[PDB]
């Protein structure tokens, strides 16, 4: 609905002509973009540059000096604004070292350095230092460079695996004899605060590591079997303390959904081949752990899982379970695991073949996992911290996830209500922060139209961006959606990147905003919107307004803090939630992995959810006690 739109768009679309192609950002704020193609001809690489946001490229094939480029690595980008860029070059068969090139300038300039070993792993940046650099080669040697690349010290040999810490830290593992694959389950686990002078063992019997958040995590193998259990520390490895999540064996994992300062999600496997695991919440320590979701779908260690931090909203994430009819399900969580239930279906929809009742059932979201079976799902759910409560999906309503071709869902409250966005596959992109989004048929033929929306997905414009057709492949714009503009990649291979600068002339002014109580589920009561002990109110851009947020918008939000109440608090170990009320109780007697526990002893009896900033109101938290005495009741012991 927005008048004489071809005119400006004509002016700023602009196009570009140019195997194995890849496309990298660097830095924000900088436009730059470099594209990397390699193709295997009984072969060169080229590489090209751009600092108008792909509007224009420059071939730049020259600096590498027409050195073939080995796919596998990529190219290696540098943290934030470091501009620090890093392709792995061929070599010949026979030659000592590895060679790659680097540019520290947002690749302006490159120089070429060779090696004293050959890479294995693709050359990690320091997050807090981008000069430091760590790598595996060949021969499972741990390679540190302190000048970007320049020169490489083995500080240790035999690592099976090594990452990047705070604060330059590195922790890695290492097998004492053979190779990775004989030692599995005997590793050694060590951290090196000094670049390698000096190092710290703070692992024996390791499985492997992980780190989340503030959490690092180690799996150690039992003893007497093959079963594992995961260690935390929060302290680098100093002290570390069991976990209370269930052992697994050599089949099953332990997949770390996602983590953050306050939590971690963890996925534990169930024994035997079912696909399907549970979820764990875990305490601000990581080591109480609450059981959220059973059945939840996880193909294998690194298979496919539909789990999805919606990321426009706080304490959503969405996940897809396997019911006992061995069909899938959609579920949403809006307080950070604590309840899960169905995705609403929007309003004016018809329920599918999968439906039990015609009037009654669900939506369910395409992930991926639905991408996984090549079912027709061109892009997996979409959301943006900056565009506050904005989610996109492919989705079916019925009573699970059907196998007919996708329709296009969006929600505009981080995903409590949803309404057909637009009908068939398509692929989307969000840009200025929700100031307008952007969609693209996905079709066998090729296109020739790009579609755009300015109030949220409620109404859209139909723009025709070239004269010749092209076979749609992908979209490119900056990350952080704060840009407007947006690239379009396809052969006959081209490029037209669209700015939508003119279409949103007027900036955005205090009228275009309007007030939003996030989470607001019954507008009367004194306690709605609050999740996790508080509420949120934002101002967001009202839908009717059509202005530029602008690439330095702020979100603006003031919280309300809520009285704590019991459902702010989980239980601690040792206690339970009857299906009665919910105040938690001391369980009988501990079981299964409860008991293992057993053999953070002190328990309150309540612990406050992580991230739960409630004030006043109840206080069930106890006293310390000890249930030691409780657990060896039952067991004759010796004086
Ligand atoms: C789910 O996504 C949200 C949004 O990205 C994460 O919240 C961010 O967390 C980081 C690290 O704690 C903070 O620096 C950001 O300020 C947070 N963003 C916002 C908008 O609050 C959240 O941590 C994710 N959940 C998990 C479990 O990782
Ligand atoms: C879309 O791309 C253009 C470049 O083609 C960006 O233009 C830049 O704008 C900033 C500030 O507006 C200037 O400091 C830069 O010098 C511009 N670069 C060039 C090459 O002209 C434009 O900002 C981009 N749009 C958005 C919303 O970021
Ligand atoms: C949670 C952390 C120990 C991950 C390392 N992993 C994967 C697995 O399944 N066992 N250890």
């Amino acid at each position: 609905r927005v008048r004489d739109f071809v005119a400006k768009l004509a002016n700023n679309t602009h196009q570009h002509v140019f195997g194995s192609v890849s496309l990298s950002w660097v830095g924000d704020s900088t436009g730059v973009i470099l594209v990397l193609t390699t193709f295997h001809v009984p072969g060169q690489s080229k590489l090209y540059r751009s600092e108008d946001y792909g509007k224009n490229f420059k071939d730049i094939t020259d600096l590498i000096n027409n050195t073939f480029i080995r796919t596998e690595f990529g190219m290696a980008i540098g943290p934030e604004n470091s501009g620090k860029v890093v392709l792995t070059a061929e070599v010949s068969g026979g030659s000592r070292g590895g060679r790659i090139f680097r540019s520290s300038d947002f690749a302006k300039n490159f120089v070429q350095t060779d090696l004293p070993f050959h890479p294995l792993t693709q050359m990690m940046y320091s997050p807090q230092n981008s000069d430091y650099l760590l790598a595996l080669s060949t021969e499972n040697g741990l390679w540190v460079s302190k000048n970007f690349g320049g020169k490489w010290e083995e500080i240790h040999k035999a690592v099976c695996l090594a990452k990047w810490g705070s604060d330059n830290t590195i922790f890695f593992t290492t097998y004492a004899n053979g190779s990775c694959k004989a030692d599995l389950g005997a590793l050694e686990l060590w951290r090196t605060s000094d670049l390698g002078k000096s190092f710290k063992t703070i692992g024996v019997k390791i499985y492997s590591f992980g780190l989340g958040g503030r959490f690092l995590f180690a799996s150690v193998m039992a003893d007497k079997d093959t079963t594992r259990r995961i260690h935390v520390s929060t302290d680098q490895g100093d002290t570390w303390s069991m976990a209370q999540l269930p052992s697994v064996g050599q089949e099953q994992f332990y997949s770390i959904l996602a983590a953050n300062d306050d939590m971690v999600f963890m996925h534990v496997d169930e024994p035997g081949d079912t696909g399907f695991g549970t979820i764990f919440t875990s305490d601000d320590r990581g080591i109480v752990y609450s059981k959220s979701l059973d059945r939840h779908l996880y193909t294998t260690t690194g298979g496919e899982t539909d789990f999805t931090n919606v990321t426009s909203l706080r304490g959503v994430y969405i996940t897809s379970v396997l019911s006992e009819d061995n069909s899938i399900q959609t579920m949403i969580t809006f307080d950070q695991g604590g309840r899960w239930t169905h995705l609403r279906k929007p309003e004016n929809s018809e329920c599918d073949a999968t439906a039990k009742n015609k009037n009654e059932c669900s939506l369910h979201i395409h992930a991926s996992y639905s991408i996984s079976q090549k079912l027709n799902v061109p892009m997996a759910p979409l959301s943006e911290p900056n565009a506050v409560g904005i989610v996109i999906a492919h989705g079916s309503v019925g009573d699970a996830i059907s196998v007919m071709v996708p329709d296009v869902y969006i929600s505009d409250d981080g995903g409590y209500s949803w309404t057909k966005m637009l009908e068939g596959p398509h692929y989307y992109t969000i840009l200025d922060s929700g100031g307008i989004i952007v969609a693209i048929e996905h079709s066998s033929r090729p296109i020739n139209v790009i579609k755009f929306s300015t109030d949220e997905g409620q109404c859209w414009q139909t723009y025709t961006f070239t004269r010749d057709p092209i076979y749609f492949t992908g979209l490119a714009s900056e990350p952080g959606a704060r840009s407007m503009n947006i690239s379009i990649w396809g052969f006959t291979w081209v490029s037209y990147t669209i700015d939508f600068k003119d279409i949103l002339e007027r900036n955005c002014e205090e009228k275009d905003y309007t007030i939003w109580l996030a989470h607001s589920t019954d507008p009367e009561d004194y306690e709605d919107g609050c999740i996790l002990g508080y509420k949120e109110q934002f101002l967001r851009l009202r839908k009717s307004s059509m202005c530029q947020n602008g690439r330095d918008y702020v979100v603006t939000k003031q919280p309300s803090i809520c009285l704590c109440s019991l459902e702010d608090f989980l239980c601690d170990f040792g206690y339970y939630r009857p299906e009665n009320d919910s105040k938690c109780v001391e369980q009988p007697e501990l079981k299964g992995h409860d008991l293992e526990f057993c053999l953070h002893l002190t328990t309150n009896g309540y612990r406050k959810i992580p991230g739960d900033k409630c004030q006043g109101g109840v206080n069930p938290v106890r006293e310390v006690k000890d249930l030691k005495k409780k657990c060896t009741s039952n067991f004759l012991s010796p004086e």
